[PDB]
Protein backbone atom coordinates (compact mmCIF):
# COMPACT_ATOMS: atom_id res chain seq x y z
CA UNK A 1 0.00 0.00 0.00
CA UNK A 2 1.12 3.47 -0.42
CA UNK A 3 2.56 5.66 2.56
CA UNK A 4 0.55 8.71 2.36
CA UNK A 5 -2.78 9.24 2.28
CA UNK A 6 -4.71 9.14 -0.86
CA UNK A 7 -6.74 12.58 -0.17
CA UNK A 8 -3.94 14.98 1.56
CA UNK A 9 -0.88 13.81 0.51
CA UNK A 10 0.53 13.35 4.13
CA UNK A 11 2.12 10.26 6.07
CA UNK A 12 0.25 9.62 9.28
CA UNK A 13 -1.87 7.09 11.25
CA UNK A 14 -3.15 5.27 7.67
CA UNK A 15 -6.07 2.37 7.41
CA UNK A 16 -5.02 0.42 4.27
CA UNK A 17 -7.67 -0.31 1.58
CA UNK A 18 -7.49 -4.25 1.14
CA UNK A 19 -8.39 -4.52 -2.52
CA UNK A 20 -6.19 -1.71 -3.64
CA UNK A 21 -3.08 0.02 -2.67
CA UNK A 22 -4.37 3.47 -1.31
CA UNK A 23 -4.50 4.41 1.87
CA UNK A 24 -6.07 7.23 4.20
CA UNK A 25 -6.31 8.94 7.48
CA UNK A 26 -9.38 8.20 9.45
CA UNK A 27 -11.65 11.22 8.77
CA UNK A 28 -9.76 12.01 5.62
CA UNK A 29 -11.89 8.67 3.64
CA UNK A 30 -15.60 9.55 3.43
CA UNK A 31 -17.36 7.58 5.21
CA UNK A 32 -14.56 7.81 7.96
CA UNK A 33 -12.90 4.52 7.99
CA UNK A 34 -14.81 2.08 9.74
CA UNK A 35 -14.26 0.37 13.48
CA UNK A 36 -13.36 -3.26 12.52
CA UNK A 37 -13.88 -5.26 8.86
CA UNK A 38 -11.34 -6.99 7.95
CA UNK A 39 -10.68 -7.00 4.91
CA UNK A 40 -11.57 -3.17 4.31
CA UNK A 41 -12.18 -1.95 0.76
CA UNK A 42 -12.41 1.97 0.29
CA UNK A 43 -14.45 4.09 -1.70
CA UNK A 44 -13.12 4.05 -4.80
CA UNK A 45 -12.85 0.14 -4.60
CA UNK A 46 -16.60 0.39 -4.17
CA UNK A 47 -17.36 2.77 -6.47
CA UNK A 48 -15.50 0.06 -8.56
CA UNK A 49 -17.55 -2.87 -8.07
CA UNK A 50 -20.68 -0.82 -8.55
CA UNK A 51 -19.36 -0.82 -12.24
CA UNK A 52 -19.11 -3.56 -12.33
CA UNK A 53 -21.47 -5.06 -10.85
CA UNK A 54 -24.06 -2.92 -13.93
CA UNK A 55 -21.89 -1.89 -16.53
CA UNK A 56 -24.83 -0.06 -18.42
CA UNK A 57 -24.62 2.32 -15.16
CA UNK A 58 -21.68 4.15 -17.32
CA UNK A 59 -24.20 4.46 -20.21
CA UNK A 60 -24.67 9.07 -20.49
CA UNK A 61 -27.87 10.03 -18.26
CA UNK A 62 -29.38 13.75 -17.93
CA UNK A 63 -28.71 15.38 -15.15
CA UNK A 64 -31.52 16.05 -14.49
CA UNK A 65 -32.76 13.18 -14.12
CA UNK A 66 -29.38 12.51 -11.84
CA UNK A 67 -30.55 15.20 -9.70
CA UNK A 68 -34.13 13.77 -8.98
CA UNK A 69 -32.89 10.62 -7.74
CA UNK A 70 -33.39 9.39 -3.78
CA UNK A 71 -30.51 9.16 -2.36
CA UNK A 72 -30.48 5.14 -1.59
CA UNK A 73 -26.98 3.84 -1.13
CA UNK A 74 -25.21 3.59 -3.54
CA UNK A 75 -26.47 7.69 -4.62
CA UNK A 76 -25.23 7.99 -1.02
CA UNK A 77 -22.08 6.38 -2.16
CA UNK A 78 -21.71 8.12 -5.20
CA UNK A 79 -22.00 11.46 -2.75
CA UNK A 80 -19.78 10.64 -0.63
CA UNK A 81 -16.97 10.04 -3.18
CA UNK A 82 -17.96 12.77 -5.44
CA UNK A 83 -17.13 15.29 -1.81
CA UNK A 84 -14.18 13.06 -1.24
CA UNK A 85 -12.79 14.11 -5.28
CA UNK A 86 -13.03 17.74 -4.07
CA UNK A 87 -11.55 17.24 -0.43
CA UNK A 88 -8.44 15.93 -2.68
CA UNK A 89 -7.23 18.92 -4.54
CA UNK A 90 -5.47 21.08 -1.98
CA UNK A 91 -7.30 24.29 -3.21
CA UNK A 92 -10.53 22.73 -1.03
CA UNK A 93 -8.67 24.00 2.20
CA UNK A 94 -10.36 27.33 0.95
CA UNK A 95 -14.05 26.02 1.14
CA UNK A 96 -13.59 23.50 4.24
CA UNK A 97 -14.47 25.24 7.33
CA UNK A 98 -17.42 27.69 8.05
CA UNK A 99 -16.08 31.12 6.37
CA UNK A 100 -16.56 34.54 7.18
CA UNK A 101 -17.62 37.73 5.82
CA UNK A 102 -16.24 41.24 6.34
CA UNK A 103 -14.39 42.87 3.10
CA UNK A 104 -15.00 46.95 1.89
CA UNK A 105 -17.75 46.64 -0.61
CA UNK A 106 -19.25 43.31 -0.34
CA UNK A 107 -22.17 41.99 1.75
CA UNK A 108 -21.84 38.06 2.70
CA UNK A 109 -24.46 35.30 1.52
CA UNK A 110 -27.42 34.91 2.76
CA UNK A 111 -26.55 31.40 3.10
CA UNK A 112 -22.91 30.69 3.53
CA UNK A 113 -21.62 26.65 2.74
CA UNK A 114 -18.86 24.58 3.46
CA UNK A 115 -17.77 21.74 2.58
CA UNK A 116 -17.42 20.04 6.52
CA UNK A 117 -21.35 21.22 6.57
CA UNK A 118 -21.55 19.45 3.59
CA UNK A 119 -19.91 16.07 4.92
CA UNK A 120 -22.40 15.91 7.96
CA UNK A 121 -25.42 16.46 6.49
CA UNK A 122 -24.47 13.17 4.47
CA UNK A 123 -23.23 11.26 7.66
CA UNK A 124 -26.58 12.54 9.21
CA UNK A 125 -28.59 11.63 6.29
CA UNK A 126 -29.68 14.87 5.61
CA UNK A 127 -30.50 14.66 1.73
CA UNK A 128 -33.33 12.63 0.26
CA UNK A 129 -31.79 13.12 -3.43
CA UNK A 130 -29.14 13.77 -5.17
CA UNK A 131 -30.49 17.31 -6.07
CA UNK A 132 -29.68 18.38 -2.59
CA UNK A 133 -26.32 18.03 -2.17
CA UNK A 134 -25.60 18.97 -5.62
CA UNK A 135 -27.02 22.28 -4.77
CA UNK A 136 -25.65 22.78 -1.84
CA UNK A 137 -21.97 21.72 -3.34
CA UNK A 138 -22.78 24.79 -6.27
CA UNK A 139 -23.79 27.15 -3.50
CA UNK A 140 -20.11 26.82 -2.26
CA UNK A 141 -18.37 28.18 -5.50
CA UNK A 142 -21.55 30.12 -6.02
CA UNK A 143 -20.82 32.13 -2.83
CA UNK A 144 -17.32 32.62 -3.26
CA UNK A 145 -17.74 34.33 -6.88
CA UNK A 146 -19.96 36.95 -5.34
CA UNK A 147 -18.43 38.04 -2.33
CA UNK A 148 -14.78 38.06 -3.97
CA UNK A 149 -16.13 40.10 -6.88
CA UNK A 150 -13.18 41.14 -8.80
CA UNK A 151 -10.53 40.01 -6.61
CA UNK A 152 -8.42 37.78 -8.33
CA UNK A 153 -9.02 35.38 -5.35
CA UNK A 154 -12.54 34.94 -7.04
CA UNK A 155 -10.42 32.59 -9.21
CA UNK A 156 -10.19 29.57 -6.69
CA UNK A 157 -14.03 28.71 -6.68
CA UNK A 158 -14.05 28.67 -10.60
CA UNK A 159 -11.17 26.38 -10.09
CA UNK A 160 -12.36 24.06 -6.83
CA UNK A 161 -16.09 24.89 -8.55
CA UNK A 162 -14.62 22.91 -11.85
CA UNK A 163 -12.97 20.02 -10.20
CA UNK A 164 -16.43 19.33 -8.68
CA UNK A 165 -18.19 19.55 -12.05
CA UNK A 166 -15.74 17.07 -14.03
CA UNK A 167 -15.82 14.43 -11.01
CA UNK A 168 -20.01 15.08 -11.15
CA UNK A 169 -20.19 14.35 -14.68
CA UNK A 170 -17.79 11.40 -14.38
CA UNK A 171 -18.93 9.64 -11.59
CA UNK A 172 -22.75 10.48 -12.34
CA UNK A 173 -21.67 9.08 -15.92
CA UNK A 174 -23.84 12.49 -17.19
CA UNK A 175 -23.88 12.30 -21.18
CA UNK A 176 -21.01 13.76 -23.12
CA UNK A 177 -21.86 17.28 -25.10
CA UNK A 178 -19.60 20.06 -26.63
ZN1 LIG B 1 -5.35 12.47 4.89
ZN1 LIG C 1 -9.39 0.49 -2.46
ZN1 LIG D 1 -26.74 -5.01 -14.55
Amino acid sequence: NSNICEVCNKWGRLFCCDTCPRSFHEHCHIPSVEANKNPWSCIFCRIKTIQERCPESQSGHQESEVLMRQMLPEEQLKCEFLLLKVYCDSKSCFFASEPYYNREGSQGPQKPMWLNKVKTSLNEQMYTRVEGFVQDMRLIFHNHKEFYREDKFTRLGIQVQDIFEKNFRNIFAIQETS
